C-alpha cells in the first residue's frame, strides 16, 4: 500500500507567508513533538484552509518556503570582514557587540549635531544610517524605531521609499489616507478588475483568486493595460498595450471621456468631492507649466493652488457647480486635451482598444456597478509615480466607486509587512502612526503641534487630524515614561529634528561624497535592490564600516567580493569593516505583521533558528546596551537622548513580542472618566481604543492607529473566526484591521446623502435612528444622514480631491511628462516641458543618463510568479522553477537584431550592462508613437551572485538613479536601453 | 460529621476540592459595604475567611484552588515571561500562587533586587 501519512505526529503551527502582502496563512510541521530533549526542526509547510484570504492556497513561493527556512545559504554565525581582505573570519556574538558599539560610538562623538546653525536643538545623527526589514515582524520594527531615533538617525529608510511612497504620497491628500482601501477577499464583489500599473497574477496570485471570482462568477469584466501581455493577460477579457511611463495621458483620456459622456455618478460627485469648491482666481496652468514655477529652484511656489476662503475662513462653494473656478469647471478644462487622438499618439494604445477600455469602465459609473483597481509598481516607480496614481483615483471619485464593495483602489503593497514598517513610521521623517518628526524650524512643541494639526477647511467636519497631540503626547510617554511630563515638554527635545528629508538617492550621494561613515542593512538588500548597481557598490565601498543583520547571504554583505563580471571589484581597494549576523527568519519567532488590507496577523514560532542566529530584537539589544554602558562610563555627545529611551522589558537583551506589540496597543497610566463621570479604563489596563488617547500624560501607545489590537480582551491579531455573515466576504472576527477593524475604508460612501446603499445587495453601513451600523465597522462618526459631515474624516474638508490644493510637488491636477530617458526625445503634448518640472537629479547622476540615438529602447525593470526579488533563489525549488535569467523581446526586435530564441543577448544602459538568455515573444510588440516605432526590452530582477540558481547579473546594473517628485521613489520602470547579440 | 455528596456513597473529586477551597455561606462585603462574595459561591482567597459562621473551608491554604474562575489545578498556560522559570499559569500553587516563599526577601529594606 502507499506510504504512510508523513505528519500523522509532527507538531503543527500557524504562521504566515513571508514574501508578499497577501498574508497567506500558513500550517508548518516539525519533527519533535516539543519535548525539551527534540529539537524542533520544520520539514514540511502548506496552506492553511480555514484562512478567509487564502483557503488553503499558495503560490510557488509560499508553497516552497520549506526550502528558504532550510536552504544552504541561511546564515549560522556572527561574520567579520576586515579591511582589505577577501574572506569572512568568525567571531562571537560579544566580538561583534564590541566591535560594533565601538566604531558607532566613535563616530557619534565626532559627528553628532547637538544645535543647527540658528541656534535650535536638533540632536541629530547623519553619519551613520540604516535600512530597515519589511520582511520582519511590527515588533522588530518598533525596536528598530526606538534603536535608530534615540540615537538621532535620520537617515532611516525601509523598502517603502523604494516602492510605495508615491501610493502614500497620492492616496492621501486624495482621500485621506495612503493605504490599500479595501481588501482582498472584497475584490470578489467588483463587476469590473482593472489590472493596470500592476501584474496581479503574478505579483500577488492567490491574492488574485478573487478577481478569477470575481470574473468567474459575479460576470466581471478583466481588463489588463501593459506594456507587456503577461500571466494576467493571459485570463483577461480586454488586454490594451501601453508605453511605459506613459499612465497620465491614458488616464487622463478616461477622465475626459466620463466628462464628456457625462458617465459620471453625478450626487456622489456633488457631495463626496471637492467638485463644488472654489479655486483662487491666480491659480492657472500653461504650456506644461502650473501657476507658481520658479524655473532656478525647480520648484512651485504653491500660493495659488488652494481654494478662495469666504468670510468665516472656510472654503468657498458653488453647489450648482456652474462658477467658472470650481473644482469641476477646472478639471473639465484640464483634461479636454487629453483626446483619444494624443492617447494614441503618446501612449501607443490602438483607439479601438482605448475605447474599449473606457466604455467598460464608463459603464460602472451607475450607483450599484463598480469598478476596483489593482496596481502597484506599473504607477509607483516613476518620476511622475505619485501623479500616476492621483489620476485613477480621480477616477474612481468621479464613478462613485470609493467606499463600495467591490470598488476601491487597491494599492497591493509588496513585502509580508511594508505595511506594518510604514505604519511604524520607518521612513526618514516619520514617526509612527503616521506622525512627523519636528522639523528644525519648529523650536518648540507647541510650534509642532501647531504645524501638524489641520484646522478644518469646511464646517461640520470630522477632521479627525485635530487629535494629533493625543497622538504625539501619548507617543513620547510610551518612548519615555516618567521621564516626559509637561514641565519638559514631554521629552520633545530629545527627537531628532530635521533640515531636510534624508531618502536613499539622497544619501548615497552623500555617501559618494564621503560624508557617511557607517550603514546599517537590516533584511535589505540594496547592491541588489537600488538603481545604478555599479554606483551603488562604487558608494558602499567608501563605507568605514557597515552592518548586514539577514537569515541570509545577500549581494550586499559580499559587495567587496570579486564574482566576475556579476561584481568585478578588487577586494583589496576595498577598506570596509562588514560585519554579517545571523538572524531568525518568520517561522523561527512570534510577532505580527500587516498584510495589504491593513490586517495585523499573529504568527508562531515554529522552530530555533539554525546555529547561533539570534532574533532581530536580540541582535539590535545587543549592539544597543554594549553602546549604552559606553556611553554610561565614557559619556560623549548626545547622551541624554540616548539613554533616555525606554526599553522597559523583562529581559532586556530578550524583548518579547507580546511587550512590543502590547507598547504599539497602549496603556491606561491613571484610571480614565468619561464626561459623565464613568470609568473607561483603569491605571494599567490595555486601552481598547484610540479615542482613549489623551494629550496629558495619562496616556501611553507607541501606534495609535493599532490601538486596539491587543487590548484586555486579549490579542485579536490571533483571531481566528472566518465568519462572513453578510456574504460579502467581509470577516470582522480574522485577525485585526486598522483603524478600529474598520475592513473597507471610506465606507460611509457605501450609501448616498440620505443614508440609503448605492447598492442595495452591498450594505456595508446604515443609519438606525441613532448610530451606524452594519456589514463593516463605520469608517465615520455619528453624523446623521443630511447633514454636512463629509465620509472622508481625515481630510479637513472631508471629501475626496479633484484638485489636490497644495499637497503635491509637480502639480493640482496630474500632467503628462516623459521618462528622464525617453524614446522620443521630448513630450508631445508640451516639447518646452519634457519630463516632471520638479524632478531632483544630481549632477553626477544627470552625467549618467543615456539619450535615444545610443540607447533606443524602452527599458523596464519588473516580477516573474516564480521568484521574490533576489531572495527565493536561495531556495532549490523556486531554482528549479525558473533557473535562468532572461530578458524578453519582440519578435520584431530580434528578427532586426538577429537573435533567435534562446539566443544569449547582451542588454545595456549608460549605467552598465547584463548578458542574458533571449525570451523572444508576439508578448511584447512594438507600439507605434509620436511617428516613430518604439520597442521595449523586459528586464526580470531575480538573479545575481548569490544563491542556487545560476549565476546572474544584477537587473539594477541598468536602471536611472533618480525618482518621483513627491517621494524619490526611482524610476525603474521606464529607462533606456539598446541590446546586442552575446 | 458532614457527608453532603450527590451521591453519598460515590462522593466526587470536584466536591470535595470545592469544600477544601471553601464557600461563603452568607454575602459577604468588605469594609466599605462593598460585595466581596454571594451566598453559595466560591472562595477565591483565604484572605476572605471568616470567624462567625459565614464561611467555610476544608482547607484554608487551598483557598483559590478551584474559585468562581473555575478549577485553576487544571490551568495548562506554560508562559514565562520573567524566563526565570516560573509559570504562575501552570496549575496552582499554595498560598495563594506564590511560587517562591519569602520572596520580599529576594530585595533589600529599600525594596531594591
Ligand atoms: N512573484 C513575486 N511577487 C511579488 C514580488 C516579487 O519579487 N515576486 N515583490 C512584491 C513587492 S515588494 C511588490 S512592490 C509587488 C509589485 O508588484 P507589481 O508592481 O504588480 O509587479 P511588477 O512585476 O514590478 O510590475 C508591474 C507591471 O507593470 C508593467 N509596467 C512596466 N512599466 C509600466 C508602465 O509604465 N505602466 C504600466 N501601466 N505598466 C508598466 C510590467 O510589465 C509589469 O508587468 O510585488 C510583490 N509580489
Ligand atoms: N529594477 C528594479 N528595482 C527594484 C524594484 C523593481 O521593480 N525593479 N522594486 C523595488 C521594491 S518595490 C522593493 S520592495 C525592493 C526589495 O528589495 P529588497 O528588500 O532589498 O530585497 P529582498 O531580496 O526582498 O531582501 C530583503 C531581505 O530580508 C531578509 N529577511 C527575511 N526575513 C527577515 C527577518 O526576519 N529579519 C531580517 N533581519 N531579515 C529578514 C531576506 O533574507 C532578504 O535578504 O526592490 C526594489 N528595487
Ligand atoms: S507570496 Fe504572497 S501570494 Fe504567494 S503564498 Fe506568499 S503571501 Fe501568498
Ligand atoms: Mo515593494
Amino acid at each position: 500500500q502507499a506510504r504512510n501519512y508523513k505528519l500523522l505526529r509532527a507538531k503543527e503551527i500557524r504562521n504566515t507567508c513571508t514574501y508578499c502582502s497577501v498574508g497567506c496563512g500558513l500550517l508548518m510541521y516539525s519533527l519533535g513533538d516539543g519535548a525539551k530533549n527534540a529539537r524542533e526542526a520544520i520539514y514540511h509547510i502548506e496552506g492553511d484552509p480555514d484562512h478567509p484570504v487564502s483557503r488553503g492556497a499558495l503560490c510557488p513561493k509560499g508553497a516552497g518556503l520549506l526550502d528558504y527556512v532550510n536552504s544552504e545559504n541561511r546564515l549560522r554565525y556572527p561574520e567579520y570582514r576586515a579591511p582589505g581582505s577577501d574572506k569572512w573570519q568568525r567571531i562571537s556574538w560579544e566580538e561583534a557587540f564590541s566591535r560594533i558599539a565601538k566604531l558607532m560610538k566613535a563616530d557619534r562623538d565626532a559627528n553628532f549635531i547637538e544645535k543647527n546653525e540658528q541656534g535650535v536643538t536638533v540632536n541629530r545623527w547623519l553619519s551613520t544610517g540604516m535600512l530597515c526589514a519589511s520582511g520582519a515582524s511590527n515588533e522588530t520594527g518598533m525596536l528598530t524605531q526606538k534603536f535608530a531615533r534615540s540615537l538621532g538617525m535620520l537617515a532611516v529608510d525601509n523598502q517603502a521609499r523604494v516602492x510605495h511612497g508615491p501610493t502614500v504620497a497620492s492616496l492621501a491628500p486624495t482621500f485621506g489616507r495612503g493605504a490599500m482601501t479595501n481588501h482582498w477577499v472584497d475584490i470578489k464583489n467588483a463587476n469590473v478588475v482593472m489590472v493596470m500599473g500592476g501584474n496581479a497574477a503574478e505579483a500577488h496570485p492567490v491574492g488574485f483568486r478573487w478577481a478569477m471570482e470575481a470574473k468567474n462568477n459575479n460576470d466581471a469584466t478583466l481588463i489588463v493595460v501593459d506594456p507587456r501581455f503577461t500571466r494576467t493577460a493571459s485570463v483577461a477579457d480586454i488586454y490594451a498595450p501601453i508605453r511605459s511611463g506613459t499612465d497620465i495621458t491614458f488616464l487622463s483620456g478616461v477622465l475626459r471621456y466620463l466628462i464628456e459622456n457625462n458617465k459620471i455618478n453625478a450626487e456622489y460627485v456633488k457631495h463626496y468631492t471637492n467638485a463644488s469648491l472654489l479655486v483662487r482666481d491666480d491659480f492657472a496652468f500653461e504650456d506644461g507649466l502650473f501657476s507658481g514655477y520658479d524655473a532656478e529652484k525647480r520648484q512651485y511656489d504653491k500660493s495659488s493652488w488652494n481654494y478662495q476662503l469666504d468670510e468665516n475662513g472656510y472654503a468657498k462653494r458653488d453647489e450648482t457647480l456652474t462658477h467658472p473656478r470650481c473644482v469641476w469647471n477646472l478639471l473639465k478644462e484640464h483634461v479636454s486635451r487629453y483626446t483619444p487622438d494624443v492617447v494614441e499618439n503618446i501612449c501607443g494604445t490602438p483607439k479601438a482598444d482605448f475605447l474599449k477600455v473606457c466604455e467598460v469602465l464608463a459603464s460602472t459609473s451607475a450607483p450599484d456597478r463598480t469598478t476596483t483597481f489593482l496596481y502597484a509598481l506599473g504607477w509607483t516607480q516613476h518620476t511622475v509615480g505619485a501623479q500616476n496614481i492621483r489620476t485613477m483615483a480621480m477616477i474612481q471619485l468621479l464613478l462613485g466607486n470609493m467606499g463600495m464593495a467591490g470598488g476601491g483602489v487597491n494599492a497591493l503593497r509588496g513585502h509580508s509587512n511594508i505595511q506594518g514598517l510604514t505604519d511604524l513610521g520607518l521612513l526618514s521623517t516619520s514617526l509612527p502612526g503616521y506622525l512627523t518628526l519636528p522639523s528644525e524650524k519648529q523650536v518648540d512643541l507647541q510650534s509642532y503641534l501647531e504645524a501638524n494639526t489641520p484646522k478644518a477647511t469646511l464646517a461640520d467636519q470630522v477632521n479627525y487630524w485635530s487629535n494629533y497631540p493625543k497622538f504625539f503626547v501619548s507617543l513620547m510617554k510610551s518612548f519615555y515614561g516618567d521621564a516626559a511630563q509637561k514641565e519638559n515638554n514631554w521629552g520633545y527635545d530629545w527627537l531628532p529634528k530635521w533640515d531636510q528629508t534624508y531618502d536613499v538617492i539622497k544619501y548615497f550621494n552623500m555617501m559618494d561624497e564621503g560624508k557617511v561613515t557607517g550603514y546599517f542593512c537590516q533584511g535589505f538588500n540594496p547592491v541588489a535592490s537600488f538603481p545604478d548597481k555599479n554606483k551603488v557598490v562604487s558608494c558602499l565601498s567608501k563605507l568605514k564600516y557597515m552592518v548586514v543583520i539577514d537569515p541570509l547571504v545577500t549581494e550586499t554583505s559580499t559587495f567587496w567580493q570579486n564574482h566576475g563580471e556579476s561584481n568585478d571589484v578588487d577586494p583589496a581597494s576595498i577598506q570596509t569593516e562588514v560585519f554579517r549576523l545571523p538572524s531568525t527568519c518568520f517561522a523561527e519567532e512570534d510577532g505580527s505583521i500587516a498584510n495589504s488590507g491593513r490586517w495585523l496577523q499573529w504568527h508562531w514560532k515554529g522552530q530555533d533558528a539554525p546555529g547561533e542566529a539570534r532574533n532581530d530584537g536580540e541582535i539590535l539589544a545587543g549592539i544597543y546596551h554594549h553602546l549604552r554602558e559606553l556611553y554610561q562610563s565614557e559619556g560623549g555627545k548626545g547622551v541624554e537622548p540616548l539613554m533616555k529611551m525606554s526599553w522597559n522589558y523583562k529581559q532586556p537583551h530578550e524583548p518579547q513580542s507580546d511587550e512590543v506589540a502590547k507598547e504599539n496597543n497602549g496603556y491606561a497610566l491613571e484610571d480614565l472618566y468619561d464626561a459623565n463621570g464613568v470609568l473607561i479604563a483603569k491605571k494599567g489596563q490595555l486601552l481598547s481604543s484610540f479615542a482613549h488617547l489623551r494629550d496629558d500624560g495619562t496616556t501611553a501607545s507607541s501606534c495609535w492607529i493599532y490601538t486596539g489590537s491587543w487590548t484586555e480582551q486579549g490579542n485579536q491579531m490571533a483571531n481566528r473566526d472566518n465568519s462572513d455573515p453578510s456574504g460579502l466576504g467581509n470577516t470582522l472576527g480574522w485577525a485585526w484591521a486598522w483603524p478600529l477593524n474598520r475592513r473597507v475604508l471610506y465606507n460611509r460612501a457605501s450609501a448616498d446623502i440620505n443614508g440609503k446603499p448605492w447598492d442595495p445587495k452591498r450594505m456595508l453601513i446604515q443609519w438606525n435612528g441613532s448610530k451606524w451600523t452594519g456589514n463593516d465597522i463605520p469608517d465615520f462618526g455619528n453624523a446623521a444622514p443630511g447633514t454636512p459631515t463629509g465620509p472622508f474624516i481625515m481630510q479637513p474638508e472631508g471629501m475626496g480631491r479633484l484638485f489636490a490644493i497644495n499637497k503635491m510637488a509637480e502639480g493640482p491636477f496630474p500632467e503628462h511628462y516623459e521618462p528622464i530617458e525617453t524614446p522620443l526625445g521630448t513630450n508631445p503634448l508640451h516639447p518646452n516641458v519634457v519630463s516632471n518640472p520638479v524632478v531632483r537629479l544630481y549632477e553626477q547622476d544627470a552625467l549618467r543618463m543615456g539619450k535615444k540615438e545610443q540607447f533606443p529602447y524602452v527599458g523596464t525593470t519588473y516580477r516573474l510568479t516564480e521568484h521574490f526579488h533576489t531572495w527565493t533563489k536561495h531556495a532549490l525549488l523556486n531554482a528549479i522553477a525558473q533557473p535562468e535569467q532572461f530578458v524578453e523581446i519582440s519578435e520584431t526586435l530580434a528578427a532586426a537584431k538577429g537573435i533567435n530564441n534562446g539566443d544569449r543577448v547582451t542588454v545595456s544602459s549608460k549605467r552598465g550592462f547584463i548578458r542574458a538568455v533571449a525570451v523572444v515573444t508576439r508578448r511584447l510588440k512594438p507600439l507605434n508613437v509620436n511617428g516613430q516605432q518604439v520597442e521595449t526590452v523586459g528586464i526580470p530582477i531575480h538573479w545575481g551572485f548569490e544563491g542556487v540558481a545560476r549565476k546572474g547579473y544584477i537587473a539594477n546594473t541598468l536602471t536611472p538613479n533618480v525618482g518621483d517628485a513627491n517621494s524619490q521613489t526611482p524610476e525603474y520602470k521606464a529607462f533606456l536601453v539598446n541590446i546586442e547579440k552575446a
